[PDB]
């Protein structure tokens, strides 16, 4: 329960991190835990696919034939990239709509090369370029499909943001008072939890991949999570951009897990079952989510991928593509190496 | 002792960052304290006054002519503005050295606004533009002064680092064994010492101020940290840049404290003898230093300026020009304000 990455600078403590973490099996069940793992805790874009279910069941939604990329982005909180500019737009075409009805904001991309450019082109991000922009064209479309209106789609007296509500708390399995609701920076209610059932989410998405693959009878809402997964894992670069750990991650696993960033540092992962969450001790799907107590961005990248090589997820080989964010760069202005990471933490089962 | 800085999305726990604090007077007697006064930290940019010493206290800078504005820049950070630029060059032609000389790399400006510029122009930020660029200066000024030999002069082995590593073990009144040393990224070696001890670096500071305004016989290292004080809060530009904290502090001031900037959270503020300081217990000078555990600069800045005030240290109006970092802005893409800052910590006397 004191657990820590720690950086330093020539071996000298710089600063430390306090991590937390659950690592749960499909019905939730703690296996594996770091630091407190029932946090309450803020899942701001790591809710985004039970936010994408709640848009996926609304009636009508399927009239507008988003594809599995248009699902993707309604689970992304991405890089703004031209491409995820013109997939935001293709979305609202699909539902009649415009960039003025949109109710998120413009903000410095969250790619540092793509904020780059923009700065060389003083280009100012309007409401479409919003990392949140698929989560909002969704929500745009469930209100317009059954007739709601899309003047306040965003506010929590919508329909919508009811659907929303009752979602979250469904899936998380708990009651509407045991989850809390603050504003995002996209302006949409967003949920706070603990922290292990932002974990319980994700070990539902891939169970529910696991049991489509199986050829199960699923509830609607089981083939939905499982729709859900798959369009992550098949089209992650929607997910949030080049060089994004999200990306890289789910390239790297080829469909064996989906991951996903929330603001301040907390992150979710859902794994298929395998080799390695057999040998975990569960005989079903898995669910991850970690929180860095200060919300460094940077510690929560390498702590995530250190906890995956702690629990055997992927090969040595698979997970070498995640090394520039497993052991950050420490190379001061001249090139020399002046320090590095270290993850004193231990894994309690 | 669980002394915190508390970030909030509508009134949900976000983030929280673990403070130390040292309050301190002119020998270094612990008055008050946040978190662990004695943590082992890196000190970085915030022993600058300590290496533009070592500095000034070798033999023969004096004919080079530097002006309380040159000194101002060894001991910055500054945000590498044109005028920190130009003043770097101009301290290069006393010495009759070049921009190869210097053994610091340039990065990506400490102002976001300069850093801005620099992109819009393709601009290649070169060793001048280092934030530490006077530090180097003077530190080859010195090497030149010795006869030592400007090549390797920011080496451990070189003369002038021996004399850095005696000053700041001398001003922190501790053997050498107990300052621990790494490389920073300006590529010079840099100390750690136990937290109070940079406060009490900062009390001696203020302490040789009020000794010379009195027109108290002196020795030349009092002297010199007399000069030291005074070319900082004259030359407050000098140290960081518009807009920037430590700046913004010593104006507010105006003469009664000088402040510094450690990187990865650290700060110092050396307070010259007042009605708050005897208020607080002392009859001279204090010293404050600071450190957030896991480095985060916005909190960093929201504690200083929060401290300040539970000290008593100014007034109401002094204290306001900080206001914007004191409480900082929790404004969403849509102007809506979704949070705040608190201060759940304690002072211990
Ligand atoms: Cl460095
Ligand atoms: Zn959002
Ligand atoms: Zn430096």
């Amino acid at each position: 329960s004191e657990d820590f990455v720690v950086t330093d600078r020539g071996g000298i403590v710089e600063n430390s991190h306090r991590v937390h973490a659950a690592v749960v099996d499909a019905k939730g069940r703690l296996l594996y835990a770091l630091g407190n793992p029932t946090r309450m805790t803020l899942a701001a874009s790591a809710a985004k696919p039970a936010q994408a279910l709640a848009i996926l069941e609304t009636e009508g939604v399927a009239g507008y034939g988003f594809d599995d990329a248009d699902i993707a982005l309604m689970c992304a909180s991405h890089s703004s990239e031209d491409r995820h500019i013109a997939r935001t737009r293709a979305m609202l075409s699909k539902i009649k709509a415009e960039e003025a009805d949109l109710r998120c904001g413009g903000h410095p991309s969250l790619s540092e090369m793509v904020n780059r450019s923009w700065i060389k082109q003083d280009f100012i991000p309007t409401a479409v370029c919003s990392n949140c922009s698929g989560k909002h064209v969704g929500m745009l479309a469930g209100a317009r499909a059954i007739g709601a209106g899309t003047d306040g789609y965003h506010l929590p007296d919508h329909p919508m943001q009811g659907r929303v509500k009752r979602t979250v708390a469904e899936l998380c399995d708990l009651d509407a008072g045991d989850v809390e609701w603050g504003t995002d920076g996209c302006n949409l209610p967003t949920p706070a939890f603990p922290l292990d059932r932002l974990g319980r989410i994700y070990a539902k998405l891939a169970s529910a991949a696991d049991g489509s693959d199986a050829g199960e009878g699923q509830s609607t809402r089981c083939a939905a999570l499982a729709h859900i997964f798959r369009a992550m894992a098949r089209h992650p670069e929607m997910v949030a951009g080049e060089g994004r750990y999200c990306t890289m991650l789910m390239r790297a696993f080829d469909g064996a897990l989906v991951g996903k960033l929330g603001a301040d540092a907390s992150y979710a992962i859902g794994v298929r079952a395998s080799d390695a969450t057999r040998q975990l001790g569960t005989d079903g799907a898995l669910g991850i989510s970690v929180k860095i107590e200060d919300g460094n961005l940077e510690m929560l990248y390498a702590v995530v991928t250190e906890l995956l090589e702690r629990l055997g997820i992927g090969s040595p080989d698979v997970r070498s593509q995640l090394a520039s964010f497993h052991h950050p760069q420490r190379v001061n202005t001249m090139g020399v190496t002046t320090g590095g990471v270290s993850f004193p933490f231990k894994l309690r089962g």
